Order: structure tokens, then C-alpha cells, then sequence
């Protein structure tokens, strides 16, 4: 068949019941998911892709950067709960893995001030519940995969993106074989 079990996906073992449709997980310190994002706009692509009613979740790990990779999953909660990933996601890549300015919690916090969030207002949602509630669910959804490498993209979990069965000769031919892949995998 085009698209085989172990070629372009793979199935998992332990189906995850009522997980999200489309869901990523990445880490700001993770090189593959900077092209991802930067380069190939994977999560865009996907997007435009995928059929009516499908949502797209995104997630940031642990498991990479110690102290400071579990600080930007809370960061990257604030940044779900008011909205702003388009604010941040890029100067949070570049400041971990191009210009090494993001050493602290501190200069994660400067790179949601220095894009327009009120300081009052980061460090409330930094300390809120509400947060807390998010960093949990991204937690949880990575345990629910046993999650050991980034970036990864499961559909309805149960199926999980492959991409190095993907040819990745030409850039945008291999964003377009991943999108039609998330798109084929959403309507089986
Ligand atoms: C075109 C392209 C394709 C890539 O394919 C992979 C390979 C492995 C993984 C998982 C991992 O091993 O981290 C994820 C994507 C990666 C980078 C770029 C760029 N520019």
C-alpha cells in the first residue's frame, strides 16, 4: 500500500483513548525541532492540511535541559493560556539554540516581556493554577506515549509520524509528505 505501518508511521502498541486528534511535542532545546519549526513550518503545514474539526495540539517536554527545559514547559503553558505561541515560539528557539541568551527563567521571562506581555501578567499566569493545570496535561499526554524522543506527532492516539521514512532531498517535498501522511492518518 502508499502508506504502510512502519514506513511513513507506526502504530502504537498501547492506543491512548480519548487523546487529542493531532498532538506534537516538542523542546526549545531539541536541533530537529528548531527546523521543524523554523525551517519547515511543520505545524503550519499540518494545519492547513488537516480536515474540518481536527485540532492541533502542541506540546514542550521535560526530558531535555534539566532545570531549564522543565522551565519552558511552564513557560510554554503561559504561553497556551494567554495565547501567544506565535509571540514567543521563535525568539524562545533562537535564544536557547542560536543566540544561548535564554539561560534562566529570568530571560525566558524577557522574551514574553520584550514581545508585549505585561510583566504583572506573566508572572501571575508564571504562578497560577491554571498553569499548573496545563504543565500537568503536558506532562500526563507525554507519560500516556511513554515519551522519549522529540519532536513526535501521534494522531488520535494511535498512530505515530515517521519521519525518517520520509526522502528529505527536497525540503518542501518532505513537509508535504508529512502534512498528507497527519491528513491520511486523521481520516483512517
Ligand atoms: C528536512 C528534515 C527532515 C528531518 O527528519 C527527521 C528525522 C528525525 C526526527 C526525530 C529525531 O531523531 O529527533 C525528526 C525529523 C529532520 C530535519 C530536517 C531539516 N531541516
Amino acid at each position: 500500500a502508499q502508506y504502510e505501518d512502519g514506513k511513513q508511521y507506526t502504530t502504537l502498541e498501547k492506543p491512548v483513548a480519548g487523546a487529542p486528534q493531532v498532538l506534537e511535542f516538542f523542546s526549545f532545546f531539541c536541533p530537529h525541532c528548531y527546523q521543524f519549526e523554523e525551517v519547515l513550518h511543520i505545524s503550519d503545514n499540518v494545519k492547513k492540511k488537516l480536515p474540518e474539526g481536527v485540532k492541533m495540539t502542541k506540546y514542550h517536554v521535560n526530558f531535555m535541559g534539566g532545570d531549564l527545559g522543565k522551565d519552558l514547559t511552564q513557560a510554554w503553558a503561559v504561553a497556551m493560556a494567554l495565547g501567544v505561541e506565535d509571540k514567543v515560539t521563535v525568539p524562545l528557539f533562537e535564544g536557547v539554540q542560536k543566540t544561548q541568551t535564554i539561560r534562566s527563567a529570568s530571560d525566558i521571562r524577557d522574551v514574553f516581556i520584550n514581545a508585549g506581555i505585561k510583566g504583572e501578567e506573566y508572572d501571575a499566569a508564571w504562578n497560577s493554577f491554571v498553569v499548573k493545570s496545563l504543565v500537568a496535561q503536558q506532562e500526563k499526554a507525554a507519560a500516556d506515549v511513554q515519551l522519549r524522543g522529540v519532536p513526535a506527532m501521534f494522531v488520535n492516539g494511535k498512530y505515530q509520524l515517521n519521519p525518517q521514512g520520509m526522502d528529505t532531498s527536497n525540503m518542501d517535498v518532505f513537509v508535504q509528505q508529512y502534512a498528507d501522511t497527519v491528513k491520511y492518518l486523521s481520516e483512517k
